Formats: C-alpha cells, sequence, structure tokens
C-alpha cells in the first residue's frame, strides 16, 4: 500500500498467533509490542536511556505478518506506551519514504 | 527521494536562515527543532507527557525546506534529543510509506 501520513500510520500485524496493532515508526530502530506470548529463546535489552531505561524481551527471528508480508525479524517484547513497528521491520517488507 | 530504512532518516532541511539536519519520523505528530531563532510570533506548548511535559515554543506557518522541498508548517522548538520532521511536515511534502 502506498500510505499518507495525515493520521498516525497505524496497520494490522500477525504475531504469536495474536491480531494487534501498531504504529509505522521510522523514528524508532527496534520493534517494541506490549503484551505477546512469544515462543523460544529470548534475552533481556535495555532501550530507551532518557529518564533511566526500560528492560524488555529481546527475540531474534520472529515471524511476523504486517499488513499481509510475512517476514522475519527482531521483536522486542515490553512495556511501551503503544505498540511501534521500528525501521528493523520496515526494512523486510520493503518499506520506503517517498517524496 | 525514496529513502530506504536501513540507517535512521536523516535529511538536511533549512529553516530561520540555517542549515540542520532532523530525522524524519513517522511516530512523531509534530516537528520539534532545538535552537532555532525564528521570527514572529509564538505561543507555549506542553510536549510528551510521560514523565511530565516538555514546554516548546509553538510558531505557526513557518516556511522550511526539507531535502530541497519548500513548504510552510507548524515548527515546535524547545528541547529535544533530536531534531524531528514530524507528520504534519511530511504531509507538506507529499511524502508517504510504500511497500
Ligand atoms: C511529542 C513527542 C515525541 N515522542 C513521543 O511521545 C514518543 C512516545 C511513544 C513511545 C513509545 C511508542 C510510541 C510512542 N513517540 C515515539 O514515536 C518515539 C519516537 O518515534 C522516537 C523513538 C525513540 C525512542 C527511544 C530512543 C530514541 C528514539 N524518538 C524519541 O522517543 C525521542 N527521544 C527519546 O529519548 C525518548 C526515549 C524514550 C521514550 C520517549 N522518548 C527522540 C528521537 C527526540
Amino acid at each position: 500500500p502506498q500510505i499518507t501520513l495525515w493520521q498516525r500510520p497505524i496497520v494490522t500485524i500477525k504475531i504469536g498467533g495474536q491480531l494487534k496493532e501498531a504504529l509505522l515508526n521510522t523514528g524508532a530502530d527496534d520493534t517494541v509490542l506490549e503484551e505477546v506470548n512469544l515462543p523460544g529463546r529470548w534475552k533481556p535489552k535495555l532501550i530507551g536511556g532518557i529518564g533511566g531505561f526500560v528492560k524488555v524481551r529481546q527475540y531474534d527471528q520472529v515471524p511476523i505478518e504486517i499488513c499481509g508480508h510475512k517476514v522475519i525479524g527482531t521483536v522486542l517484547v515490553g512495556p511501551t506506551p503503544t505498540n511501534v513497528i521500528g525501521r528493523n521491520l520496515m526494512t523486510q517488507i520493503g518499506c520506503t519514504l517517498n517524496f
């Protein structure tokens, strides 16, 4: 799709057998989702850095469907005010900024 | 331009007679720049909302050139870790997300 930016670019995703919504965020390096039970291995990771850090669980090579595009990438699971698809997964789906 | 997202989408801008760099951030509603002297009227605005708010100066209808595209939009001037071009100015330059 071509998504204009008059509203927040919120898309539907499928992850961990769940349907969720997330924001396509070119300002975010990483993808951070709340409340997903993913199977397989993880390691803790500190993100943010303003006011302290936030600890999340880093799962590598997670299958995720974004707006119908099935890809694989690192998903950080932990507290976040909004589910965010970061550049790491936008590259996988071939998403570009165009003007 | 078509901008892939393997690196941070940092672009050159011209604002208030100065060259600056800023991040194209589809996760940001508003454009927030640090250290620009803009002429004409402003009003204070509270932004963020996590840990407290940050106060910035809101300047409406500011001429700004972004990656060579001359547009007009609201620019918030105040503290920010990164100069950010938000959706408000990405709409003006006709920037879309495409995949
Ligand atoms: C007004 C305003 C700017 N941002 C906001 O209010 C936040 C709130 C939010 C947090 C998580 C998910 C969705 C939304 N929204 C964003 O989309 C974040 C923004 O796209 C990006 C993503 C990011 C996060 C951490 C470090 C570096 C970059 N930017 C930022 O968050 C900004 N800097 C930060 O230091 C920061 C750190 C931790 C939380 C919030 N902010 C700077 C770039 C100015």
